């Protein structure tokens, strides 16, 4: 069994093998890497994905987040206020400014250490999921705007013809802006570039021992655990490196530094925290080997967890058993 640590992988494809990008992650998949949960692909020198982000300013984030905490250092919630509109530029300023910079450090290990140390005293604000592509239309491989679509590979692989798109979305983050503990919707692939800025450090489960890590979830949100049967879809709770190896949880950590991309794989779990201002573009996508995960994904359908047209498709096709309550907590 390759990579039977489940130890995070880290590629570094030739431009020849950059080009078809289903064919890679099969290659990663035989080399064991989708047993951490998470792999760094590292692109070929001569590949870029635009010439310059020096005309990037006047994209608008709608709808910046606060996110504020509460409980305690490692082991807390966040939600998200909404703020008014801003551009990237004023975004920058603000991530750029006295009461959001990043603070002098040593190195990305003291940079955790005060993340995790000071992280709830502090509401970071983030411009996410922003509908969105920042890749030339010119780069034509790992171009996170041009993969091929989760409803056409549930169609070559199932027969069925569905309804639904799958477009990229832009992330602008400043220091300690953070991402919960959570799965992608449904167990897709996530694929994430690092466009410009600032590092972006990831936690990991191996998908093996997803269930280790939902267990500790729910001992450590009760509240919460009671509410819905599958809380981390709601994407607001955070758990510590400390926290998670007092109790035994198996789990890998890795920092994806600009012109990186990171590739989550079906029911890794996954958390992190941006180092400064940056901007990466993320998009779900799925494999063959995708589809049992798929039938076997955790729903929530308390309301909370709200989602994209595009899930209505996979749940009713491959979970017709689950469908109405599901989509009573859509409605
Ligand atoms: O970068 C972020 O805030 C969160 N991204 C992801 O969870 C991802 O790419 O799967
Ligand atoms: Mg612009
Ligand atoms: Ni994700
Ligand atoms: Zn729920």
């Amino acid at each position: 069994a390759q990579n039977p640590n489940c130890n995070i992988m880290i590629f570094h494809p030739t431009k020849e093998e950059f080009n078809d990008f289903d064919k890679y992650i099969a290659y990663m998949e035989s080399q064991g890497a989708h047993r951490a949960g998470l792999a760094k692909i590292i692109p070929p020198k001569e590949w870029k994905a635009r010439e310059t982000y020096d005309n990037i300013s006047e994209i608008l984030i709608a709808t910046p987040l606060q996110q504020v905490a509460s409980g305690r250092a490692g082991v807390f919630t966040q939600y998200h206020k909404k703020k008014k509109a801003m551009t990237v530029g004023e975004y920058r300023h603000l991530a750029n400014s006295k009461k959001y910079q990043t603070p002098p450090h040593q190195n990305f290990e003291d940079l955790e250490r005060k993340y995790w140390k000071n992280r709830i005293y502090n509401s970071p604000i983030y411009g996410a999921d922003i509908s969105g592509s920042l890749f030339d239309e010119n780069t034509k491989q790992w171009n996170l705007g041009h993969l091929g679509t989760i409803q056409d590979l549930l169609e070559k692989e199932c027969g069925v013809v569905i309804e639904g798109v799958n477009t990229p979305y832009l992330y602008f983050g400043m220091w300690k802006t953070t991402f919960a503990w959570h799965t992608e919707d449904m167990d897709l692939y996530s694929i994430n570039y690092l466009h410009l800025g600032e590092p972006k450090t990831w936690y990991v489960v191996p998908p093996e021992h997803g269930q280790r890590l939902e267990r500790l979830a729910r001992e450590l949100f009760p509240g919460s655990s009671r509410g819905c049967g599958a809380f981390l879809r709601h994407k607001v709770a955070l758990i510590s490196p400390t926290v998670l190896k007092e109790n035994g949880i198996p789990f890998n950590r890795i920092t994806q530094e600009a012109g990186e991309f990171m590739v989550t794989f079906p029911y890794g779990y996954h958390a992190g925290f941006n180092h400064g201002f940056n901007c990466a573009e993320a998009i779900n996508f799925a494999t063959p080997r995708w589809i049992d995960y798929g039938k076997m994904a955790s729903q929530c359908s308390c309301g909370e967890a709200r989602v994209t047209f595009s899930m209505d498709a996979f749940v009713r096709i491959l979970q017709p058993e689950r469908y109405d309550l599901w989509k009573r907590g859509q409605d």
